[PDB]
């Protein structure tokens, strides 16, 4: 359509002014004196947020050419949410103080792109010395000290989540689930579990637990539908004579062999119980196979050309327990031998680092999980669904931030450690004058999280950030308490690579919005 | 779209308006002077209410940013609604008043976060307080008095409730529906009674009743369609030279089949009646075996491999009479054993403990009812359809009332009850100050109730809220009388679930109104 | 209850102790408490309140039955 074209300071005015809209609804819900942003949704009750990524995506500006400064800083909170979960406000704090400072630097006319070359530069050194201050997070307490600061002093979710990392493993995985009642809980699992029922009613052996139950069974994995009782004759001879219950493993049951199953049972001929296949395609396919490796059992498939009418006892794989329930199906403690565990659990985690989809590589990470390790649900309990939402967001920072921190170690909290890299890195020069500007751009936004949990307070930051910055190491102001102290001995940890990811992703976004000559957008 | 942010008090002025717009028609409906409010429906006549939760879903305001703020306390009225019928007026006249009084403190400049925690603390010291004040109610007189106070005085009401509490049983459930006549009336069924007629007329031994009737029968159970009378031969013999009734219970009955039938018994070679089977899928499966547990019978079908051409006399259960209509099935004492019955009761009670369906827990507790207790409908006698809605309601929360005074005792009512648990709760602190102011705040909104319905009186509500508090234990004003008492002699009596939700609920969705910063809302 | 509510206080619990008191048992404002009218000073003529009544019902009478009002064009 029709586009009117705004160049130099005009341009970049409205394109600031776009930026302070958004970068201040995300700024009030920063540090714990931070209060939340309520967001309309036009269908259903409004969302009450602390979360910034979220803020963020709602806000667009009426302002054509506002808005579009607003759009670009949506990109550092979404892009900082992505890689790490926690660290959206960070950002987006980050990147308005680089770019109001910056601003003022190409208006006293400051090459823009010298700027951007020094600002870069001054970013990877911190992100290096960041690295060196970073101390490894592996104890209960660390993971329980993180976790509490990133659901904002909850000291239960913090708890939970240690108890629960505990339990499920590093290869476990934990899930965020809408509680049953007020009081949060915590169900892990631990063996082979998936989410299909029985095929019938009427094995259920345990009435008084609604449930089948099936002691020292063997298991029978088939490729295809089990048409009739026709292929499963020489195999339902063989395990009878054995005397064992039996599991039926099978992407479908028809109506012959299920009806001709309840009738063995039913009159005590054999015990067998019958389940449905997980998933769809080829990883219904591969998992499987996992099943199987787990079991020590082979996959009777078309494929490989095996006949179900071929089967032996010698092609069935065992566990010592199973029980099944309307929803889930879970087998405790396989036959399978540890070693051909391993080598399958190797292959598929060889696999996770090829991952294109995060999606489908949770996906990866639960058939791990199943295999080795245990899976975890937290339920979120809160009295109202409003409030529900906002528990979980908590919960789930938690999470993500306790991933962070046995994944890249912690570093001390309230933005002391930005603090403290700007301190090692004054020298840091550049080769022209304009990029020694933009590396000192840089060092001072460093500052501006801290300034802003303060300001958050209702203290005044500056007095608080010159006394931070003129104590060393981990000294730094507990804002919930309000006095200054030991961050790490205080409690307050947080993910080191919250902290980089957070600097690396503003100054990206910042440089470029410096540099802009001119604005090309839509007639109003 | 665009979005217009407003922040600080401007957000805050907004937000209350739209919560005092909302809590004021809802207050009006408080206490028995209360009056009532006409909600406008689209298409046909408007609807006079005098339910909270009825006024508050309605209630949309025009601003946008006022409308947000009544949509977020529209949730504390219908949570309360959903986890027990009544209270729904008492939890909107709290959280208006935590809201009004919280947001003072925000604006003294209070952390409005620290505030939230004392407020839940004091929300947690309160329901323990509750509890104990709470004194069980299982005597008719203690029944009754529910069901009067929660039908707005009616005293009929009550009394209906209370005789039918009494014949249904504890496991009995009562319904409410559109009377016939001006005067209300209890309809109670006990034994196995279903909304499924007589196939053919031809069947009526009792033309004079309209229906008919079989004296000591033989009952028989087929899954899916009884296709001819080829299958049904051998104990169609076998029933006839034995000589006594039957009824034929099965998914469908063709042409073949049910002509057959009417030739003998027209003719009188058997006497046999032909009914449908109730609902469909897996719950008419299910209920068709609780059906055979009552009678003593075999359920017979394809999945246990019964053909209908093998079954016996021993088969079949029996009951001491049966009776059917047009519309509806009645089984009257079965030949079932007791044990049995209460062992199959006991698995449909379980999956009630398991229902996430609150809608087919409903359901379930039908099946449990009907195996033991009775189903009991209560008719709404009005002179015109505006007054058989009103009534309606009043009976629906009186029955609400009632199941919660059973399950969790009773409390003074007036709101006596949460000006009592406040005194306790004086010296209850907290470990900051605003948490202290915080504690204070939803102390002094537990009075609000008490005040608004002497307001709607026409009382002055502060000085009878300082004779109340001065008095002490169940000393309390009656406001229909205008005079001051023992509330549980006087009879104004209600829940201590109803007291504790409102409080629950109105203390969650206020605390996290009061931490609002900024509100992002669509451009008007 | 005008008295009362100027100086910050509840008008109904005010108005309820002087109603439920005898003679001339009456919050005074200024310090805040409660004690004989004219023992504390606070004496008014008879005729000050008698007038204001008698007056003040005049204007009101004449307010309810006015059945015309006459003024110029704006
Ligand atoms: N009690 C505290 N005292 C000082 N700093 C804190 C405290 N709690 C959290 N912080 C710090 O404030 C920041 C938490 O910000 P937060 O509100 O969780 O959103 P985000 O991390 O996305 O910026 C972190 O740096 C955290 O270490
Ligand atoms: N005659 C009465 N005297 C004093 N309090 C009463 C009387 N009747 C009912 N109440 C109390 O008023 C409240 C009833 O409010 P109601 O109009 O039924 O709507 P809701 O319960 O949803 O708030 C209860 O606390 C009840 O105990
Ligand atoms: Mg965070
Ligand atoms: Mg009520």
């Amino acid at each position: 359509a029709a586009k009117d074209v705004k160049f130099g300071n005009d341009a970049r005015v409205k394109m600031l002014r776009g930026v302070n809209v958004l970068a201040d609804a995300v700024k009030v819900t920063l540090g714990p004196k931070g209060r939340n942003v309520v967001l309309d949704k036009s269908f259903g009750a409004p969302t009450i947020t602390k979360d910034g990524v979220s803020v963020a995506r709602e806000i667009e500006l009426e302002d054509k050419f506002e808005n579009m400064g607003a759009q670009m800083v949506k990109e550092v909170a979404s892009k900082a949410n992505d890689a790490a979960g926690d660290g959206t406000t960070t950002a987006t704090v980050l990147a308005q103080a680089i770019i109001t400072e910056g601003l003022k630097a190409v208006a006293a006319g400051m090459n823009p792109m010298d700027l951007k070359r020094g600002i870069d530069k001054a970013v990877t050194a911190a992100v290096e010395e960041l690295k060196a201050l970073s101390v490894p997070c592996s104890d209960s307490k660390a993971i329980a000290q993180v976790g509490t600061i990133s659901a904002n002093s909850d000291e239960t979710v913090g708890k939970l989540i240690a108890e629960a990392m505990d339990k499920v493993g590093k290869e476990g995985v934990i899930t965020v689930e809408d509680g049953t009642g007020l009081q949060d809980e915590l169900d892990v699992v631990e063996g082979m579990q998936f989410d299909r029922g029985y095929l019938s009613p009427y094995f259920i052996n345990k009435p008084e637990t609604g449930a089948v139950e099936l002691e020292s069974p063997f298991i029978l994995l088939a490729d295809k539908k089990i048409s009739n009782i026709r292929e499963m004759l020489p195999v339902l001879e063989a395990v009878a004579k054995a005397g064992k219950p039996l599991l039926i493993i099978a992407e479908d049951v028809e109506g012959e062999a299920l009806a001709t199953l309840v009738v063995n049972t039913m009159r005590g001929i054999v015990k067998v119980a019958a389940v449905k296949a997980p998933g769809f395609g080829d990883r219904r396919k591969a998992m499987l196979q996992d099943i199987a490796t787990l079991t020590g059992g082979t996959v009777i498939s078309e494929e490989i050309g095996m006949e179900l009418e071929k089967a032996t006892l010698e092609d069935l794989g065992q566990a010592k327990r199973v029980v099944i329930n309307k929803d889930t199906t879970t087998i405790i403690d396989g036959v399978g031998e540890e070693a051909a565990i391993q080598g399958r659990v190797a292959q598929i985690r060889q696999q996770i680092e090829e991952a294109t989809s995060d999606y489908d590589r949770e996906k990866l990470q639960e058939r791990v999980a199943k295999l080795a390790g245990g899976v975890a649900v937290i339920k979120v309990g809160a009295a109202t669904e409003v409030e529900m939402k906002e528990k979980k967001a908590r919960v789930e920072d938690a999470l993500h931030a306790t991933r962070a921190a046995v994944e890249e170690g912690v570093v001390a909290g309230g933005g002391v450690a930005l603090i403290r890299v700007a301190s090692k890195l004054a020298d840091l020069r550049g080769q022209n004058e304009d990029q020694n500007v933009g590396i000192k751009v840089a060092l001072r936004a460093m500052e501006a999280p801290l300034r802003q949990i303060v300001l958050n307070c209702g203290e005044e930051p500056s007095v608080v950030a010159n006394t931070v910055k003129g104590g060393d190491g981990n000294y730094g102001y507990n804002a919930a308490t309000e006095e200054y102290g030991n961050m790490i001995d205080m409690g307050i940890l947080d993910p080191t690579k919250v902290t980089r990811s957070a600097l690396q992703y503003a100054a990206s976004v910042a440089g470029l919005m410096i540099t802009t000559e001119c604005m090309v957008t839509d007639l109003p």
